[PDB]
């Protein structure tokens, strides 16, 4: 998945440009439109999760655009770009709700930055026994303890909780946890389990099962 | 309270410490300054700023640390911070929790004002005034009768909240002067009179009278 979808509104081609070349290469999913009619198009098209304009544009400035969006219930938080001579007049749309801006002449640090803060602020825990997982954040607790996990050893751990009591082949849990772009040995699975258990199936009790010849199950015994 | 705000800035760049505090004080912010977290700490207990303005990159102990300890002593201000574009997706969790936010160098004065405003706006936490058919706004200034808006000056404003306020009291010239004009004004009592009589014109107009003439002692808001 991209980090997210976002939509570029400007009528200088070359910022434009530039825009999207750096988002893209931070891993953004872009988009984009030189006026108010390709904004709206764009973003029933799309549905981005931010949108940056520029608060200059020819005919009807960058809040009229907004606000057309708006209108049509797309809620995604803005950053403007805006010269600095509007500063002390435009501060009560500049900053309004979730929005944001950066001042011309403005560098992709800053872009980059600000555009995270609002994606976040815009955005509005699994337990199986003893062990307990954050989607976010990717910590995992054993009885209270932390434990720390590989990224692979996470999406193993998560798919089994999500699955309590399911018997997951080898074939099925490698094509999960490597996303079908891996089709090597299954004994891959075999290590991964291996390690799982070695960092979070440690007490009384067998949490994690193997099922002989057929796969492996998470079940409280 | 006499200015828009109490700010200390905090830098150990002088020239930058002279620029940001003229500017601010041009703008009508109290300003103060210091040029290290000891001097920091000293000021903000002086002064009890609102805000504070500091530098991230300092000699010995930089602005993060500065600000935590400012905060361990119960300062709650906000803080804008002055920081280099090279270090932003490394400091972005400590430059912007809370109600702080951030300009990137090379800054201008435009922005450090705008985003300044904004953290004092967003730190301070609605007000309204009626009497028979005048309703008033205290935060915004509008004035109502019979439900239709009336523009007044700031002046009227001011000497019909202290009618709407004191409704009932019959109040002097005298003592309607200081308070309008706030001591600053001790010329003659007939701008009272001039006054009172602006404002009656715009909000005591027709059917009851509500602002009433106590000839030779002073006006009172009163139903008739």
């Amino acid at each position: 998945t991209p980090e997210a979808r976002v939509l570029v509104v400007d009528d200088e081609a070359n910022i434009v440009e530039l825009l999207s070349v750096s988002l893209k290469f931070q891993g953004f999913e872009v988009y984009t439109a030189t006026n108010g009619a390709q904004a709206l198009d764009r973003a029933r098209e799309t549905r981005p999760d931010a949108v940056i304009l520029d608060v200059m544009m020819p005919g009807m400035d960058g809040f009229g655009v907004l606000r057309r969006l708006r209108a049509d219930g797309i809620d995604a938080p803005a950053l403007f770009l805006t010269a600095r001579d509007s500063l002390q007049d435009k501060i009560a749309g500049l900053t309004l709700g979730g929005d944001d801006y950066v001042t011309k002449p403005f560098s992709l640090e800053e872009v980059v930055a600000r555009l995270r803060v609002i994606l976040r602020r815009a955005g509005k825990r699994l337990t199986f026994a003893d062990i307990e997982l954050d989607e976010e954040t990717h910590e995992v607790w054993k009885a209270g303890q932390p434990v720390s996990l590989s990224p692979t050893e996470f999406t193993l751990l998560r798919y089994f909780v999500i699955n309590a009591g399911t018997v997951l082949s080898k074939p099925k849990i490698l094509d999960h946890v490597w996303r079908y772009d891996f089709g090597g040995d299954v004994n891959v699975v075999e290590s991964y389990v291996s390690y799982l258990r070695r960092k979070i199936d440690t007490g009384e009790k067998r949490l994690l099962h193997t099922l002989r010849g057929v796969g492996y199950v998470l079940r409280e015994p």
